[PDB]
């Protein structure tokens, strides 16, 4: 009667941008000094693109205390803390970082990055050489389209720190809510998944799922059950713009229904500056609830028009 | 024996950018809808220049709660709150805003501005007309050099709300502190004023002043006494870059000494993107303490080379 394991293979010819996890794996072999410098360089040719729209919502007071403690350190001390983070070293600061949600980690580095650009905290050593391995990883990153580039950078940041404040979640006022249109799809479960995402209405959204329903983010394991999925929505999924374009519906065994939708997604971290090409792969129960949805980062815009079996 | 009143006229041929307070005065006559739209337009052609370097230091948790409350409002409700702020209306939100320090007010509008650019909060009405008066004020703003433009915008923002959380102040580590060089000036009181400013070392800095010493910001009244001046330093003066260039020293009556220094200042809100041309006008006591310093926004770069009586 379909498992999460079996559901995650629906629409198998959806070609994903698996260069992204490949490059992350290459990055995770580098030494910490290589990792910091590589991101800095990759940051120098897209850092002015980040926006503050994702902040003001992740609440940073306690993290900012640590940021100011770093700001008071000598450049040798600041360098060591950043290496501790990259190495996932077991230190108090690195444990604190590792406890943070993804948006707080990103805001932490975003602020430190601006402080570095203004000399307020330690820049990357002027005459420091990217190792041969690191130079090749950087070159690979520079060759990716922006949506894949920012995904690599986010995942690299989020994984730092030693692995062991709740964000304010705000549903949009009804008068401003939009309704998507999807060429070839009118199933309200799919339309309302998109619309409640876009309105941050996660309490309505989570009711579209089966009790054991699962959601699989790009290049991640499935998140299983309403509690975990809702937790993921509130922690990470605020102020996305989901812009689906088209989709197809296929019968599935046992009264299930599988739907593929392609389109574009914008993250509040970059706004309209970066449109990532995505696919949503749904498996709906006989009661038309979401038992499984996978969200794929597509290999290229050509995949937006790939709706064949 | 010199008063603050008499001291503020030293070096009188220092030509200031008094177009800045003139344009602020014109702005303060406009209706609230005109004020919001005018800033938005003026913001559209310099908004991507603002940086986050001034945040993470003004601590915004409590202000951000109000920002999220605004984010939840209908566009009609959000519009009214912003008009209340511009009109300095006596409302709870506008009283809260009016109680904030300058950097918190600026961060509040900075975040709302990004949210507006992404549709998260109410944009300016598409078919709204700047009145004839407002169109002329906007044109005047657009014609100013960047340093004067950002000064107009800051003062306009700071004055909103109904007039009735402490920032983390971080002195630079000694190993990173820089020393200015000023062509024609070696008086340590002047050099160390600049150096302690640049290191956020306000407790050392304030000791350079006489007990009754006064500081006059651009187009402001003098701030009088160590307590008030130190308060101003900690609330507003973190992470400036003072880049003095040259200066002159003149004897003054009663064993006093008057010094003029010209150069450039950068604010963390824009980093190196905006260099404001400034003059510092010091009156030093016989004990070589700062009895008075005025900081002038100069009319044009030509004034950097104006050291004549
Ligand atoms: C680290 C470092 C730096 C700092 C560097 C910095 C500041 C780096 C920061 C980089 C940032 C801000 C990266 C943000 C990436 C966000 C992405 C890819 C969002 C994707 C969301 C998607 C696809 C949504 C998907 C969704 C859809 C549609 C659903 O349907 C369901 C939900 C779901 C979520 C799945 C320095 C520069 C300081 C140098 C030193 C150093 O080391
Ligand atoms: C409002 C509004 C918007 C928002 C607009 C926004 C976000 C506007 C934000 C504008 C910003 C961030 C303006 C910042 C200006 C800072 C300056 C001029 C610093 C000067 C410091 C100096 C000269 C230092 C001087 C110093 C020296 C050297 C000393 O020696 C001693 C100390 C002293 C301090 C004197 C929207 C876009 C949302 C539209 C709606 C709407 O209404």
């Amino acid at each position: 009667s379909f498992t999460v394991d079996s559901a995650r293979g629906i629409f198998p010819n959806t070609l994903t941008a698996d260069v992204v996890p490949a490059t992350i794996a290459r990055f995770n072999q580098l030494n910490a000094e290589d990792q910091l410098a590589l991101i800095w360089f990759a940051y120098l040719e897209m850092g002015k693109t980040i926006t503050v729209a994702a902040l003001g919502a992740a609440n940073m007071q306690f993290a900012e205390i640590t940021m100011n403690q770093i700001r008071q350190m000598s450049f040798q001390e600041q360098t060591q803390v950043m290496c501790d983070l990259a190495n996932r070293t077991d230190t108090p600061i690195s444990r604190a970082y590792g406890s943070w949600t993804a948006n707080i980690k990103l805001g932490f580095w975003y602020q430190l990055g601006e402080w570095m650009a203004q000399g307020i905290v330690a820049p990357i050593p002027s005459g420091y050489k990217l190792s041969a391995n690191a130079a090749s990883v950087l070159q690979a990153i520079q060759g990716l389209e922006s949506g894949q580039q920012i995904t690599v950078l986010r995942n690299c940041v989020v994984d730092m720190g030693f692995d062991t404040s709740e964000p304010v979640v705000v549903p949009r006022d009804m008068a401003q809510r939009t309704q998507v249109t999807i060429e070839g799809i009118d199933n309200p479960t799919v339309l309302n998944y998109m619309n409640n995402m876009n309105a941050n209405d996660f309490e309505v959204l989570i009711e579209l799922f089966t009790p054991d329903g699962a959601l699989q983010p790009p290049f991640q394991k499935p998140i299983v059950g309403k509690d975990a999925v809702l937790r993921f929505f509130r922690e990470e999924c605020q102020n996305l713009k989901l812009i689906p374009e088209r989709g197809v519906t296929e019968p599935a065994d046992g009264g299930y229904t599988q739907i593929k939708v392609t389109g574009k997604v914008q993250t509040p971290w970059f706004g309209a500056g970066v449109g990532m090409n995505m696919a949503w792969r749904f498996l709906l129960s006989p009661e038309n609830k979401i038992f499984f949805v996978a969200i794929d980062l597509l290999a290229s815009p050509k995949e937006l028009l790939n709706l064949v079996r």
